[PDB]
């Protein structure tokens, strides 16, 4: 996240790290949204690698014993199958991770509340990125759990030329674009938490920024529109 404020320690307790192992060690490289005791949705381009990935939860200091951690191998990863690892604006940037074990829920540990199928968001809506992602273009991961405030770029200006263009899709939400503040790379996957009725639910699961950077004026952060997804989400968990 470029231009964040830091988190509480329970402000968000459905956000993950996906971490994949690396040597002797483990290395967080994409966010991730608890919707189940034991599924974690995430986006498809954060498993296209086939690595050893776990999850953690009650995380907030990468680099510290935070006291509230759970640690949970992945045993199943369900991609959307229409995601095609070289069309990242096609869409479909969605993944549901079976986890090995159920997590136990506490204050650090909650399920993220989905949308109702079909929601769409007015222009300007109020919603937060979190992530750990880089802080700036080119840098380097935060230890702590950051969140800037993100509103939403409606379908109709975003897709305009001068924004994304035909890149973006209707089945994906933007938001952002001030050009100070964004997601970046080691946040795609985890949420973007939308105050709907007085309750935060999980609007979107980030995909993309710019090739030209984190934070560009008219290149909101994307994400995959989770309201889209409502029917194959269930479906999935249905079955599995
Ligand atoms: O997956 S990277 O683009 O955050
Ligand atoms: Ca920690």
């Amino acid at each position: 996240v470029v231009g964040g404020t830091e988190a509480q320690r329970n402000s968000w307790p459905s956000q993950i790290s996906l971490q994949y192992r690396s040597g002797s060690s483990w290395a967080h490289t994409c966010g991730g949204t608890l919707i189940r005791q034991n599924w974690v949705m995430t986006a498809a381009h954060c498993v296209d690698r086939e690595l050893t990935f776990r999850v953690v939860v009650g995380e907030h200091n990468l680099n510290q014993n935070d006291g509230t951690e759970q640690y949970v191998g992945v045993q199943k990863i369900v991609v959307h199958p229409y995601w095609n690892t070289d069309d990242v604006a096609a869409g479909y940037d969605i993944a549901l991770l079976r986890l090995a074990q159920s997590v136990t829920l506490n204050s650090y540990v909650q399920l993220g509340v989905l949308p109702r199928a079909g929601t769409i968001l007015a222009n300007n809506s109020p919603c937060y990125i979190t992530g750990w992602g880089l802080t700036r273009t080119n840098g380097q991961l935060a230890q702590t759990l950051q969140q800037a405030y993100l509103p939403t770029v409606d379908y109709a200006i975003c897709s305009s030329s001068s924004y994304w263009g035909s890149t973006v899709k209707n089945s994906m939400v933007c938001a952002g674009g001030d050009g100070v503040r964004s997601g970046c790379q080691g946040d795609s996957g985890g949420p973007l938490h939308c105050l709907v009725n007085g309750q935060y639910a999980v609007h979107g699961v980030t995909s993309f920024v710019s090739r030209l950077g984190c934070n560009v004026t008219r290149k909101p952060t994307v994400f995959t529109r989770v309201s889209a997804y409502i029917s194959w989400i269930n479906n999935v968990i249905a079955s599995n």
